[PDB]
DNA sequence: GACCACGGCGCC
DNA sequence: AAGGCGCCGTGGTC
């Protein structure tokens, strides 16, 4: 089938990185298949000129690496896209060739041919599935090319205060190493949790509570120290110790060398096909969970800067779950409380009650995850769904459903399969029921905010701003200062109104120079 | 160098 | 709020 290159448009491309990090990669090898034919390039970085769009196999992480060399090369139809709505367990190149009539070699023509073949399959199993195909055409095939366009700007990020910040932090680390090593009487590896096992509940003869879930060792989360906060002065030493210590290995060192020589900016990957739900991951490296919470945590956050020029707009829906379990179940009441304007929590104390069955938390952790009277704690979760009677049905319903099709789906029907709901272990079965009952509501949120990325950035590109981060209930742009606040207007209406449920969909929206400044 | 399992923990 | 993730250091292996 071999033949020159270049291929005639449309046709499926194959391509190899060094390494799976678009931004980072070389591009040791292209090719395309079409009509019988396979077209190899002798040289990949001049023919990748010659594609109008990139049609395969990992579409986006081939663009991404076009926009890095200043190309506009969009992604188009991806198999894998297609597998991940069929089946969201479809994660991976490796499976999906596997299971759908291939192999994912190592060669750029074979994972062209590849990619052909895929597609003629996978979209042969999608026929009849409308809303499948609706979620691929509306949602998740054009959602591609957004994607793209973030990986490939970055984020600008404060370096030098960063190194400031880990020497700093340094210094408070060795203070609370030494005093740790002093009242365990003697000097141990502090980030060594079975060494803290033993020093803690053999040598200090401390209290041993919970176990880890796989090795059955005396645990030492914090959870577990946390009870054992007055029991022991070192307990609130490593406490400490792991807060500055995790933040410090996670975020303070590792983000600063990872700024791009060409670019100057930091940049992530958004994963399209790696949950279940139908939320995006964010890797390499993760820019979902930068800290927040504590004060250091705040720290790190304020590292994330816009351009000279610019500002950040970070827009957060509010209670998007909540909101969305109020529609899917069709619960009168808790619509009515959206509905009225009024906060439903009032309507983290009585929060998270209400946060509380969106997984059907333990009536027990409710004592602890909330420090109640335990077995009164157990005595309003009946009054709970006795305000709210729409919403046990509809767990239930999802439930029943979701045992007899193996799956359970969100409101645009993506679906998720979930077998163990009718195993015979109490605690897997019920694992899989709180699984099980989720995904309809995480989903949709997923659903609702990708919706909302793939309508709002072709508006900001007419108004030159940028989309940089989604972390998926929020979302951060990056636009000129003298555009800023049309640009936080503008987004703002666009994600309330991405599709009107039986209550409103509310966002909050800040302007800033920094990611943290820009909430507040 | 590389991979993996685990406990642990950061965010939504 | 913390079912859904990804990264850390450790500990073990090839
Ligand atoms: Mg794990």
């Amino acid at each position: 089938e071999e033949a020159p290159w270049p291929p005639p448009e449309g046709a499926f491309v194959g391509f190899v990185l060094s390494r799976k990090e678009p931004m980072w990669a070389d591009l040791l090898a292209l090719a395309a298949a079409r009509g019988g034919r396979v077209h190899r390039a002798p040289e990949p970085y001049k023919a990748l000129r010659d594609l109008k769009e990139a049609r395969g196999l990992l579409a986006k992480d081939l663009s991404v690496l076009a926009l890095r060399e200043g190309l506009g090369l969009p992604p188009g139809d991806d198999p894998m896209l297609l597998a991940y709505l069929l089946d969201p367990s479809n994660t991976t190149p490796e499976g999906v060739a596997r299971r759908y009539g291939g192999e994912w070699t190592e060669e750029a023509g074979e994972r062209a041919a590849l990619s052909e073949r895929l597609f003629a399959n996978l979209w042969g199993r999608l026929e009849g599935e409308e809303r499948l195909l609706w979620l691929y055409r509306e949602v998740e095939r054009p959602l591609s090319a957004v994607l793209a366009h973030m990986e490939a700007t970055g984020v600008r990020l404060d370096v030098a205060y960063l190194r400031a910040l880990s020497l700093e932090v340094a210094e408070e680390i060795a203070r609370l190493e030494a005093e740790v090593f002093r009242l365990a009487g003697h000097p141990f590896n502090l980030n060594s949790r079975d060494q803290l096992e033993r020093v803690l509940f053999d040598e200090l003869g401390l209290p041993a509570i919970g176990k880890t879930e796989k090795t059955g060792k005396r645990s030492t989360s914090a959870a577990v120290l946390e009870a054992l906060r007055e029991a022991h002065p070192i307990v609130e030493k490593i406490l400490q110790y792991r807060e500055l210590t995790k933040l410090k290995s996670t975020y303070i060192d590792p983000l600063p060398d990872l700024i791009h020589p060409r670019t100057g900016r930091l940049h992530t990957r958004f994963n399209q096909t790696a949950t279940a739900t139908g939320r995006l991951s964010s890797s390499d490296p993760n820019l979902q969970n930068i800290p927040v919470r504590t004060p250091l945590g705040q720290r790190i956050r304020r590292a994330f800067i816009a351009e000279e020029g610019w500002l950040l707009v970070a827009l957060d829906y509010s209670q998007i779950e909540l909101r969305v379990l109020a529609h899917l179940s069709g619960d009168e009441n808790l619509i009515r409380v959206f509905q009225e304007g009024r906060d439903i929590h009032t309507e983290r104390a009585a929060k998270t009650i209400n946060f509380g069955v969106l997984y059907g938390m333990s009536a027990h952790r409710l004592s602890q995850e909330l420090a109640i009277p335990y077995e009164e704690a157990q005595a309003f979760i009946e009054r709970y769904f006795q305000s709210f009677p729409k919403v046990r049905a509809w767990i239930e319903k999802t439930l029943e459903e979701g045992r007899r099709r193996g799956y359970v789906e969100t409101l645009f029907g993506r679906r998720r399969y979930v077998p163990d709901l009718e195993a015979r272990v109490k605690s897997v079965r019920e694992a899989a029921e709180r699984m099980a009952f989720n995904m309809p509501v995480q989903g949709t949120a997923a659903d609702l905010m990708k919706l909302a990325m793939v309508k709002l950035f072709p508006r900001l590109e007419e108004m030159g701003a940028r989309m940089l981060l989604q972390v998926h209930d929020e979302l951060v742009l990056e636009a000129p200062k003298e555009r800023a606040e049309a640009v936080a207007r503008l987004a703002k209406e666009v994600m309330e109104g991405v599709y009107p449920l039986a209550v409103p969909l509310e966002v909050e929206v800040g302007i800033g120079e920094d990611w943290l400044s820009a909430k507040e």
